[PDB]
């Protein structure tokens, strides 16, 4: 589900860790 800090497919947020995808397209979650 995403690594952690890793880029996300955009549309997709389900980023497990840290916390959330943010921002969704071409960002990484923190």
């Amino acid at each position: 589900c995403i690594a952690h800090y890793g880029k996300c497919d955009g549309i997709i947020n389900q980023c497990c860790d840290p916390w959330l995808c943010t921002p969704p397209i071409i960002g990484f979650c923190l």
